């Protein structure tokens, strides 16, 4: 019955921890890229941007979440809406896809609709998060279809040779992309259980997405960075 529907100190403490890790990753990548040859630096900068944006969003959430506003719903169904995460995601999820797109020869037209589907997905999530009642699930389902669309586009360079830079990169591209898709599918499950269904509380959703964000941003970035270094060195 809409358990624990407001952020408490548990969720705030989790956000400060993720803030610290995101900030540290951004700093470490920023020092590291100074030592690396010019062809690799764009990939470092993309990941510095990702972790910096995420750190800023988690700073905002940790400073403000205890205000227990805004909310959606009334009476016993009222639940806090944490929306800073969506502002993070509309900038970082295109950059996370760009990490892999840079390993391919995708044409601009294809990059355009993959990135468009990604941005639409986030837009549907935040609209749904503020929607009271059953229409929230229309936004949710269309956002899920957008995830399927962007995933299909990202999968195509695996088996379309004309979309590949080198057959060499296919193993790492495939493995990194499967890791990404696995993690990204968990986000709508958390949303459906929390923001949508009010089945899990706000601190639980914060912790779940804090774990996902650490896996999907700095740990993923280390995998991408290792990949481009190994490929360039051979
Ligand atoms: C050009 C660089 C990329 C674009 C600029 C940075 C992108 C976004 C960065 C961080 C995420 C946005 C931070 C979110 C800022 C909103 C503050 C908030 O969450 O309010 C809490 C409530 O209590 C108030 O209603
Ligand atoms: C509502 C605000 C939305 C803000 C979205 C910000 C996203 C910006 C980041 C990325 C956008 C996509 C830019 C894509 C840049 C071109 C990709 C590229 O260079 O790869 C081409 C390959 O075929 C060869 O390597
Ligand atoms: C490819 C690897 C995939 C990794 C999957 C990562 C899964 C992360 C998502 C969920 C993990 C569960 C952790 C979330 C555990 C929440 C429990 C909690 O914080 O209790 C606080 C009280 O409010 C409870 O009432
Ligand atoms: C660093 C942050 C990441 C990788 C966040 C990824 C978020 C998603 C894949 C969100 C997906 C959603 C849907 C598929 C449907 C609508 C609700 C969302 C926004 C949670
Ligand atoms: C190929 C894209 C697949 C799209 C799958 C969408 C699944 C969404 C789950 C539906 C959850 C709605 C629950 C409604 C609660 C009343
Ligand atoms: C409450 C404890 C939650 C722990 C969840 C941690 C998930 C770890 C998944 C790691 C898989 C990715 C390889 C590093
Ligand atoms: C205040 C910063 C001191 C320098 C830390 C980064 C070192 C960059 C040197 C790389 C040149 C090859
Ligand atoms: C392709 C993405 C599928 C996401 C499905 C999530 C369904 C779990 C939500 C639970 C709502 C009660
Ligand atoms: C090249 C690294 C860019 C890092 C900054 C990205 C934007 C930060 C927004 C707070
Ligand atoms: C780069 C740091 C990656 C951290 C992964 C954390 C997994 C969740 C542990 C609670």
């Amino acid at each position: 019955s809409n358990p624990n529907p407001f952020q408490t100190t548990l969720g705030t403490d989790a956000q400060w921890v993720v803030f610290a890790v995101m900030a540290l990753a951004a700093i470490v990548f920023s020092i590291a890229v100074q030592f690396r040859p010019l062809p690799l630096r764009l990939t470092y900068y993309v990941n510095i941007a990702i972790c910096t944006i995420a750190a800023t969003a988690y700073y905002a959430m940790a400073v403000n979440g205890g205000d227990n506003k805004p909310t959606a719903g009334t009476g016993a169904d009222e639940r806090q809406v944490i929306y800073a995460r969506y502002i993070d995601w509309v900038f970082t999820t295109p950059l996370l896809l760009l990490d892999l797109v840079l390993l391919t020869n995708m044409p601009a037209t294809m990059i355009a609709w993959i990135m468009g589907a990604d941005i639409a997905m986030i837009a549907f999530g935040i609209i749904g998060a503020f929607t009271v009642g059953s229409y929230k699930w229309f936004y949710f389902v269309v956002g899920c279809i957008m995830l399927a669309v962007l995933a299909w586009g990202m999968i195509n360079p695996i088996f379309k040779e004309e979309l590949q830079k080198h057959k060499e990169y296919t193993g790492a591209y495939t493995t990194l992309l499967i890791y990404l898709i696995v993690l990204w599918v968990i986000y709508p499950i958390v949303w459906g259980l929390g923001a949508g269904g009010h089945i899990i509380g706000v601190d639980v959703e914060i912790i779940a997405m804090g774990i996902l964000d650490l896996l999907a941003k700095p740990l993923y970035a280390i995998g991408v960075l290792i990949t481009v270094e190994v490929v360039y060195g051979k």
